[PDB]
């Protein structure tokens, strides 16, 4: 009773349905089917219908409501629905009725339109196909700039992807553009989200009628946004001509993305919020409606705390769709998804790149991210040369794309970071003398994390270095971040304790806290990720400084501005310390009194110094001597210093409360100023030899100079 054409076209269909693994075969699996099927496909064109529209639209919605049946044991096959079976009787019995042979596709399209409340039924009338076109084929034949402007011009052709669910929201949306007061919509909700998505979702309901009566004449143009607007042009000019523009009397919908640009965060010129505010009421012959939206945040303290427009504007929460609400958007745009990639994704991937990318993407939200990971998905298949189908299991699959957007970075194995690291124990030890424990200490922290080995959630090290004063506590982190390759981000707390310092003349507190949120801190960390922080003197430091760094050594992150601005991931935390001496006996408590256990638990290590042995302090001399070596013989200039002169350098650099702090003055003062002249007009000029020695009971330097081509004679 039925076609060969039309009888394969239901054998296909089945054939797809034990693929994607359908538990029924419904009236909008024949339609879809149909399309495969010369004489349903003849008619269809007859009536110019873009078989693909019709084929992506049957295909999203099959797969949102189709139950999947992929469990276990249970008895479970194809099954036709009633309706289904319904459709081809009615098929059957007009055709047998009419005096035909057999049945063919374009009988069984026929057939569809008395579905009255079937979808198949509902897409061919959208598609403008009446069920008399199909009968006569039958018988008879045997304003704005330039940016992503006009969202409702966008709609009529193709450049607005669908929108997926959100009734309640949309229907929000109109009901509050239809007030008579506060008629303005404020979409509130994360990033990722799908703010753009309603508004540009409503656009499309205006085109297609579903969204009647008086909201039928309405456009939705769409401003261009993306924390402060003005580079050139002058916003206040351009903006009264557009709004101006967008009143001659209509009924005219502005969407402004990302609302918190212009007003809010303050601007630097006029215009902006203050023109923006004007048209809201009644300030000329007409009026405007705006569709904002912005974030949880810069909706709460910068729009309705600070107050520039908050209560002409109607918030709508957007939540994050939960996961089976995302597992039908993703199946709502898989099909286009597929054709794109020439790939099939199984409901098993689906649903695990929308659960996988929820415990693993944390950063971001939920149809965004899982959207993005099927993309990448596809797109990855491509790369092994064809783009190998993906028949049923691909959960491997999408495991490897999450992994790769959750984590990864980092390099260590047997060469480059090798090398350094096997020698940083060394390489600091050829700059720093005495501490050999602080620099094993502090290194082992630093392989041990360069291995794998530590939190993904903290920083690579936190660590207070304590001792006396000029021991090789600041020398040691500056040569830390040179022999690492990574910059070197630096902060007094002397200059961060909050009231202080006054009647000297410096003064500046409304920063301090506000000055390390706000921008420093916050602003050098993103800067710089892969860095050395080293903050001087942290026991000077006020409390709120401590809540901050207790943050960080615990979330890995803080906190100015959202999208979690600063990441400590990639810093290593240094803190120097004065405070407990190792005027004060010191063998355990007195750290322990000065920094709570809370702070002090914190940390990777308290690295200790200590004081600088009378063979560490020559050692810091002969480096200082070495260093002016270096120069010197660069430039055929031989600088020898005695036994007797080293012994003078270091008692004169060296103060048991100071370190070796003045040491680089007494090197400067001792062995650099009374070679200058020498060396541009005296015995240098050339060449030569200075012997730097001792005069005994006068205690003061001796200097000789000798000079030559090379060394001639004597
Ligand atoms: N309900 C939806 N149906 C289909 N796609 C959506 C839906 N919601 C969001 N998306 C898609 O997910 C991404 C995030 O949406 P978007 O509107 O950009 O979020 P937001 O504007 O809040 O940052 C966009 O690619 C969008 O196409
Ligand atoms: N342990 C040391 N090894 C090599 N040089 C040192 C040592 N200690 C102090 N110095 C010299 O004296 C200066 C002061 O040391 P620094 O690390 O800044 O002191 P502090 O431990 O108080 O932070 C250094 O810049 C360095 O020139
Ligand atoms: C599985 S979609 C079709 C089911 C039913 N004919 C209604 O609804
Ligand atoms: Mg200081
Ligand atoms: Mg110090």
């Amino acid at each position: 009773m039925l076609n060969q054409e039309l009888e394969l076209s239901l054998n296909m269909a089945f054939a797809r349905a034990r693929e994607h693994r359908h538990e029924f075969m419904t009236v909008e699996h024949l339609l879809l089917a149909l399309l495969s099927n010369p004489s349903a496909r003849e008619a269809l064109e007859a009536c110019s219908v873009d078989l693909v529209a019709l084929r992506q639209e049957l295909e999203a919605f099959i797969e949102q409501t189709t139950p999947v049946l992929p469990a276990s044991e249970e008895e479970r096959d194809t099954q036709p629905t009633l309706s289904f079976q319904r459709v081809l009787q009615r098929a059957v019995f007009h055709v047998q009725s009419s005096g035909r042979n057999e049945v063919t596709g374009a009988n069984v399209l026929v057939a569809i339109f008395s579905e009255q409340e079937s979808q198949a039924a509902y897409l061919l009338r959208k598609h403008e196909v009446s069920r008399l076109d199909v009968v006569n084929f039958i018988s008879h034949g045997t304003r704005l700039e330039n940016f992503t402007t006009n969202l409702n011009q966008l709609a009529r052709v193709g450049g607005i992807d669908p929108l997926i669910g959100r009734e309640k929201e949309l229907e929000r949306a109109i009901q509050v553009l239809c007030r008579r007061r506060k008629n303005n919509p404020l979409l509130v909700g994360e990033s990722g989200v799908g703010k753009t998505a309603i508004a540009e979702g409503l656009a499309w309901r205006i085109v297609q009628g579903d969204v009647p009566e008086v909201m039928a004449d309405c456009t939705i143009y769409s401003l261009d946004i993306g924390a402060g607007t003005k580079y050139r042009g002058d916003f206040e000019k351009r903006f009264k001509a557009l709004l101006k523009q967008l009143e001659q009397d209509t009924n005219s919908i502005l969407f402004i993305d990302e609302i918190h640009t212009i007003i809010g965060a303050g601007a630097a010129s006029g215009g902006q919020v203050d023109a923006a505010n004007l048209i809201k009421p009644l300030l000329s012959s007409g009026k405007i409606r705006v569709i904002g939206s912005t974030t949880y945040q810069e909706f709460s303290n910068i729009f309705e705390k600070d107050r520039a427009l908050a209560r002409r504007f109607q918030k709508i929460d957007i939540t994050e769709p939960s996961i089976e609400e995302t597992v039908q958007i993703i199946n709502g745009l898989k099909p286009k998804y597929e054709a794109h990639h020439d790939v099939r994704y199984t409901a098993k991937a689906v649903r695990a790149a929308v659960e996988l990318a929820v415990k693993y993407i944390n950063d971001r939200h939920l149809p965004d991210k899982a959207i993005d990971v099927i993309d990448e998905a596809g797109a990855r298949a491509r790369l092994m040369p064809v783009s190998k189908r993906k028949k049923t299991v691909n959960v491997a699959d999408i495991e490897s794309v999450v992994a790769r957007i959750a984590r990864i970075p980092e390099k260590s194995v047997s060469q480059s970071d090798r090398d350094t690291l096997k020698n940083l124990g060394d390489r600091l030890k050829m700059l720093v003398f005495g501490q050999d424990k602080a620099i094993e200490a502090l290194t082992e922290a630093i392989k041990m994390a360069r291995a794998g080995l530590g939190h993904e959630h903290k920083p690579v090290g936190s660590f207070l270095f304590a001792g006396p004063t000029g021991v090789g506590k600041t020398e040691v982190t500056v040569q830390l971040s040179k022999a690492l390759g990574i910059e070197l981000l630096r902060f007094d707390m002397s200059e961060y304790m909050e009231r202080h310092t006054v009647s000297r003349l410096i003064g500046a507190p409304p920063g301090y806290v506000g000055f390390d949120q706000g921008g420093l801190l916050t602003d050098a960390v993103i800067k710089h990720p892969h860095a050395v922080l080293l903050l001087d003197e942290i026991e000077k430091a006020h409390p709120d400084v401590f809540n901050i760094l207790l943050q960080v050594m615990d979330n890995g992150t803080l906190t100015d501005n959202n999208g979690r601005k600063a990441d400590f991931r990639n810093v290593v935390l240094v803190m120097t310390t004065n405070a407990g001496v190792r005027n004060s006996t010191d063998a355990m408590e007195e750290i322990k009194k000065i920094f709570t256990p809370e702070f002090r638990n914190r940390l990777d290590n308290i690295i200790w110094f200590d004081h600088l042995s009378t063979d560490v302090i020559h050692q810091v001399v002969d480096k200082f001597i070495v260093e002016l070596q270096v120069q010197l013989d660069q430039k055929g200039v031989s600088l020898e210093v005695s036994q007797e002169a080293r012994n003078w350098l270091a008692e004169k650099g060296y103060d048991r409360a100071m370190g070796a702090r003045p040491m680089a003055r007494v090197i400067q003062d001792n062995l650099k100023k009374p070679l200058a002249n020498e060396l541009l007009f005296g015995s240098l000029v050339d060449g030569g030899q200075v012997t730097v020695a001792l005069d005994k009971e006068k205690n003061e330097l001796t200097y000789g100079f000798q000079s030559a081509q090379k060394h001639k004679a004597e």
